[PDB]
């Protein structure tokens, strides 16, 4: 009988958790170390246990079939067999699954080993990214000194890995096909739990997409007083080594060049930070704080005692990219994250706080549930609470922000300063996915895969390189992520659902009244606020027990994903951005860019 298999089914759903759990405890310890210390003796390691956890999946998924688990009665019985059925590269033979794992270390470590030549002193060449690349980015105005660390770098992150790339999407589409998805990219988008999830972004975006030209449209502007027409066109793609980041993700550190009232005050907490003797311990006491505040869960001392949370002094190779890690027993949380003492550094804090908070929040539930609801929610946790601390309300509080007075110009300031993070950065996540996706899909051939890329971020973002680019170079390995294999399109939801959360948070908190001058969404601090924290226990807490839409539910009464929160947000600045391009005459919009020869 059925009635009699589906108790047995349960002791087995229990027992394969736990063991799970501790198997994947082994992988995961072997992952930080190499993480943690590159070398080829922690690479074997890694690659050999996590062979080793892929074989017994195997086992497992081959296990389920002896249940008629799709008969059962239970809901969340059929969940859990169906989340043991999805292996993932685990379905791989046992010989591509090494080759897999060689090459996805080679691509990671490649990436965390990248070291140029100083633009001033050929003789120097021990400048890594993090941090050295990445402070001439964000503060030259060099243009020729920004194009020079521009294609030294994605000459060694992207194109050096070109091969090893190829290999890769061949194995990720054989593991996608062995699962039964079309490829990479289906077995991608079935962590949303919806078919129409696409389309839906499609949806949300081109709502937003005007916004997102006017504030392009603005900056572009606002570089040719700065830079000259020599270097920025009117007409053209903004050109990318100019907007103070490696891949113009995120344009915030040109704030002060392109900010709309540069006669009023622009929040930039980074001197007060490191004139009252901030370090990253207290950075990292701070966050522990702010959820704490709101009724949260505190940091286990496993925490304080395993995480590295600066970059070591010895001469080792490590992945300084920051992470937060759960290792599946009970309080082992940790972050690795080669901090630095910025504005941007403490909004980093928190949003790999919100990934650990997830793991405290739901750490009691089964194995296959200790996960967030979907990728986009997990990432959202953290960017919610920085939301906050970003805010002047807050940083006042702390006393990073002084003297400041909040007028109306003020406001668009910050506003702005808010935008060039969160509106910038959606194209730019959408084209990561759109990118690997026609990859995976075999949409491309490989005789175009490089200007694909460039294709897609002209097309979304309206950038492009400082220089020529063609078949001959590969950048798309040059962002982590595509490197390190980590699907993107999590950041663009989250990026999205953030503002569902803050906007729901802020009202619970009594911090947010549409029709209340005095609480603007904006500046919204949800800071102590058990309310607030209570939606996110309600949430948080079911980890992926549910659907998604579920957890959202759990928050805030809602079950869909919606851009109306996020236009609300901005919908200041859209008003007076609009007017102002109006105004000065500025040209949106851009030709083709000429920048990559097929
Ligand atoms: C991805 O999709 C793949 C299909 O494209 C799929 O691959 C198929 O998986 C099937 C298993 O579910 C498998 O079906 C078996 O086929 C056996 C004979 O296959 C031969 O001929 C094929 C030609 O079509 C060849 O391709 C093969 O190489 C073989 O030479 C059958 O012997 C087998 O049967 C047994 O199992 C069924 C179980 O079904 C249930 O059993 C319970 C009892 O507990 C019943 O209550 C219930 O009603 C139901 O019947 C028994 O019924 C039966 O008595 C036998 O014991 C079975 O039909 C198929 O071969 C395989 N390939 C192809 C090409 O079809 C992958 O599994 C998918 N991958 C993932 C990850 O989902
Ligand atoms: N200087 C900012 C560093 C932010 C670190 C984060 N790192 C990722 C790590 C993903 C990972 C997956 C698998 C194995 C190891 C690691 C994260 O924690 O989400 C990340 O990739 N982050 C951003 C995207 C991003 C979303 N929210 C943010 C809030 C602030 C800043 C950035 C972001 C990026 O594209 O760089
Ligand atoms: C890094 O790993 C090596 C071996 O791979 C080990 O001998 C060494 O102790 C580690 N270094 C540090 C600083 O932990
Ligand atoms: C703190 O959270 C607990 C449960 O996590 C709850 O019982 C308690 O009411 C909360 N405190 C406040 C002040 O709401
Ligand atoms: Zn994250």
């Amino acid at each position: 009988a059925l009635v009699k298999e589906e108790i047995q089914a349960k002791e087995y759903l229990e027992n394969l958790n736990k063991e799970l759990a501790k198997r994947t405890n082994v992988e995961t310890e072997a992952a930080w170390a190499y993480g943690s210390n590159i070398t080829d003796e922690n690479e074997k390691k890694k690659n050999e246990i996590s062979a080793e956890l892929a074989k017994f999946m195997k086992e497992v998924a081959s296990d389920t079939t002896k249940f008629q688990w799709r008969s059962y009665q239970s809901e969340d019985l059929k969940r859990q067999f169906k989340a043991l059925t999805k292996l993932g590269y685990a379905a791989l033979p046992e010989d591509d699954y090494a080759e897999l794992l060689d090459t996805l270390s080679a691509m990671e470590s490649n990436f965390a080993k990248v070291k140029v030549c100083d633009y001033k002193d050929s003789t120097k060449c021990d400048l890594a990214l993090d941090p050295e690349i990445e402070e001439v980015i964000s503060k030259s105005r060099d243009h020729e000194e920004l194009a020079y660390y521009w294609r030294e770098f994605y000459d060694k992150a992207g194109t050096a890995v070109r091969s090893q790339f190829e290999r890769y999407v061949e194995l990720n589409t054989k593991a996608a096909k062995l699962n039964n998805f079309t490829s990479g990219a289906e077995a991608w988008l079935d962590e949303y739990e919806d078919d129409t999830f696409e389309q839906q972004l499609e949806d949300i975006f081109a709502d937003i997409r005007p916004l997102y030209q006017q504030i392009h449209g603005y900056v572009r502007f606002r570089l040719r007083k700065h830079y000259g027409d020599a270097v920025v066109s009117e007409t053209g793609p903004i050109p990318m080594h100019l907007l103070g980041n490696m891949w113009a993700q995120q344009w915030s550190e040109i704030a002060d060049i392109v900010s709309p009232f540069p006669e009023k005050p622009l929040v930039d907490v980074s001197a007060e930070m490191e004139k009252q003797g901030y370090t990253p311990l207290k950075m990292f006491q701070m966050g522990d704080d702010f959820f704490t505040s709101m009724n949260l869960t505190k940091l286990p001392q496993d925490f304080w005692d395993k995480s590295i949370i600066e970059k070591p002094t010895d001469g080792r190779d490590l992945v300084c990219h920051a992470s937060a890690w759960d290792f599946y027993l009970t309080d082992d949380v940790r972050i690795k994250q080669c901090t630095r003492v910025t504005q941007d550094q403490l909004f980093t804090v928190h949003h790999e706080l919100g990934h650990i908070q997830y793991f405290l929040q739901y750490q009691h539930q089964p194995f296959v549930y200790r996960t967030g609801a979907n990728p986009g929610f997990h990432e959202a946790v953290g960017d919610v609470l920085s939301l906050s601390v970003s805010t002047p309300k807050h940083l006042e509080k702390i006393g990073l922000l002084k003297d400041y007075v909040r007028d109306d110009e003020a406001r668009i300031n910050q506003l702005f300063l808010t935008a060039l993070d969160k509106i910038v950065f959606l194209p730019f996540a959408f084209t990561m996915d759109k990118y690997r996706w026609s990859l995976f899909r075999g949409e491309v051939d490989k005789a175009n895969w490089n200007c694909a890329f460039w294709k897609l971020r002209d097309e979304y973002s309206g950038i492009e390189p400082p220089v020529v680019r063609s078949e001959k170079d590969f950048d798309a390995p040059a962002k982590y992520h595509i490197s390190a294999d980590v699907e993107y399109l999590r950041y663009l939801v989250s990026f999205i659902i953030q503002f569902q959360f803050y906007k729901s948070a802020c009202i619970k908190a009594g911090q947010y009244d549409p029709d209340n001058v005095e609480l603007p969404l904006d500046n919204c601090d949800i800071y102590g606020s058990a309310a607030a924290g209570a939606a996110f226990h309600n949430m948080l807490s079911m980890g992926a027990s549910k659907p998604w839409p579920d957890a959202l539910e759990a928050f805030n009464g809602e079950r869909i994903m919606s851009g109306k929160a996020i236009a609300e947000y901005f919908e200041p600045l859209r008003v007076w951005l609009e007017a102002e391009n109006i105004k000065n005459n500025v040209h949106i919009g851009w030709t083709t860019s000429n920048k990559c020869v097929s």
